[PDB]
């Protein structure tokens, strides 16, 4: 009896930012309207990001009250931290409540809680905060993950799988709450690594309920977690780096990131699917972390995927941007929704087997083999 | 077939600080000798700590190079972080190598890696760094925990247990690498509790190998992980807090901590031991996180433990101080060593069942029921 995802709930900050209007917003609020040459470079990044809109906690009012966040490098961690700790908990609570509702069982039956946040370090953490906010059992077994990054959607499922399968009746609530107020900063002519994140990164929280041996009279399976793997891509040292500085979280990505990830996908697919006797990558439903448009294009190209395979993945990048660890769950959620709307036989686009990919710092690739559930 | 601890390896920085000489050292290097009343308060915290020595990465030389670390509240996260990331990695590597040696199997057989660090947030983390430093399988399944605190020794065992028991042949390397460069700071007259961190916190790394179904022809079981639990102590909100600020990791400890923990231990013991039909707390071997002597004295008194029950726990506090999540493993290591030396039948002082306690932010209590192995 495999660990099964039986509920998905999502949340995003109320402030919607249309990408077509973002280069004008970003340069105005950071008082960088005089940098014409750097504005054309950001317009190029935003138009080629394949993102239509993002939901961010940062507003014009927040940047006016805190001018140290509007600059590139300034001593601003304390003011970012205060908003980040409160924001991850608030967004996480909303996503959790939606997941708990779909699940259909009372929150008192949650035995384990896994919380994953890109940033927002606090002792006690977001896991404790969510236990209190959701009024969960004080004896809920918690796991708190700070600063893992974009691959963490796979990490939390990898963890939930072992918890659910080794503990009879265990019901795991996973909350991936990503907020980018920690990494929001002004542009600089001397730096070109941190400006890419201002165009691609979005905020969002996703929560899922995982459990083995579903009570089919009330619980409704969505996807089964068949196997999980984690690997470090060969010759990728220093490719995706993130440092929590006094100026907040700073991301440094090599231009080789899409090539390193894509050239390693066939190896991850082979290691995961050979014991299941599967070789056709187009026979699988795909949930891949959309780190950027280039990663998706190169994965499609090198693996030999048809245009419709990463359709849901691309749609989520288009509607929300890169929300780090939470993104794969928004894709997972939208996949079963679109599958139902298209009248398909399973939650995974009518297909039986599938794959979830998390990409991030290392370069780390999390490979989760999924099995869909039949839909009437 | 229960998840079993098959190896324990430990490491500490080379700089030894005798507690009897610490008040003078600390007040001199933080330029606080003029604060006579504050010195007395700190001197008493050190004398009542029941710590004889600690090993710290921080030196007088490092404080001279970085005066912003020596100050109570000065912008210093970046300089602390540079030393913290490198320090947790090298200390963790040393502990890991010792654990791998005792285990007896090649490092290529490690399928999972759990790393727990009080601080040193890095993307990629200490788990990645240790995978590279130890040249583990690039496909090692990693878990990285930053900023959990003092209960984490129980958390990592809780995780390792489920991993080992759900994955046939899984061999988990746990590395709890604790460095205080992130929180080492000068004293404050306004925040008297901050300096408790410099009176009690020591550096140290502990590594353990956990796996189910031991191959008895090579692997040697030390303790079995029977059951695990985690709970939040009632009415304990805000008692133990830590915030990662521009000045590094802050330390907040309210005076209610010993009473809150000690008045709740019997509930943790009852929840863990009633399904096993055990009610005599003295029939158990004890591995408790030594957050302070007051916690140990009050737990001994209210639970009704014999005076020498927490002997090993107190000895590790005496020899190394509070090394956060790594401490319980140093106690676990010393317990099996002392059991062997005292000619006792088991790794748990001759006793069958035992309990491991982790105490930290929340207040969170991690309760791990242990079973000893013959000597
Ligand atoms: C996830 O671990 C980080 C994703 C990301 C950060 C910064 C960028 O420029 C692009 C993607
Ligand atoms: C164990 O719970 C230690 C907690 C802690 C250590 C250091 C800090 O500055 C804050 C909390």
């Amino acid at each position: 009896k495999l660990a099964t995802v039986m509920a998905i709930g999502t949340a995003n900050p109320p402030n919607c930012y249309y990408q077509a209007d973002f280069p004008d917003f970003y340069f105005r609020v950071t008082n960088s309207d005089h940098l014409i040459n750097l504005k054309q470079k950001f317009k190029r990044l935003c138009e080629n990001s394949r993102i239509e809109k993002r939901y961010l906690h940062v507003t014009e009012e927040i940047l006016k009250e805190n001018p140290n966040i509007a600059a590139y490098e300034a001593t601003s961690l304390n003011v970012r931290h205060k908003m980040q700790v409160k924001g991850v908990a608030e967004l996480g609570k909303e996503a959790a409540l939606k997941a708990i509702k779909e699940w259909g069982q009372p929150k008192s039956k949650i035995t384990h809680l896994i919380v994953c946040c890109l940033a927002g370090v606090d002792m006690p953490g977001a896991d404790y905060q969510l236990t209190k906010l959701l009024d969960l059992d004080p004896s809920v077994k918690r796991f708190m993950f700070y600063h893992l990054g974009c691959y963490a959607g796979g990490t939390v499922l990898r963890l939930a799988k072992d918890i659910a399968e080794n503990n009879k009746g265990a019901r795991v609530l996973i909350v991936c709450s990503e907020m980018t107020t920690t990494c929001f900063r002004g542009p600089s002519e001397t730096h070109l690594d941190s400006m890419i994140g201002q165009a691609i990164l979005g905020d969002g929280a996703a929560a899922v309920i995982v459990g083995a041996d579903p009570d089919l009279t009330v619980e409704r399976p969505i996807f089964e977690l068949v196997s999980t793997a984690q690997t470090i891509v060969p010759e990728s040292h220093g490719a995706i780096e993130g440092h929590l500085l006094e100026s907040g979280l700073s991301f440094h990505l090599y231009k080789t990131v899409p090539t390193l990830i894509s050239n390693n996908i066939k190896t991850c697919l082979s290691d995961a699917f050979t014991p299941l006797n599967i070789s056709d990558w187009n026979s699988l439903f795909w949930i891949a972390h959309p780190g950027g448009p280039a990663i998706l294009d190169q994965v499609t190209a090198k693996v030999g995927l048809e245009k419709e395979k990463l359709k849901v993945t691309r749609q989520v990048l288009k509607d929300y941007g890169n929300m780090s660890s939470a993104t794969v769950f928004f894709i997972m959620d939208e996949m079963r929704k679109k599958s139902l709307e298209n009248g398909q036989a399973t939650t995974g686009e009518g297909l039986e087997w599938g794959v979830l990919f998390g990409f991030g710092p290392g370069i780390t690739v999390e490979t989760v083999v999924l099995r869909s559930v039949p839909v009437i």
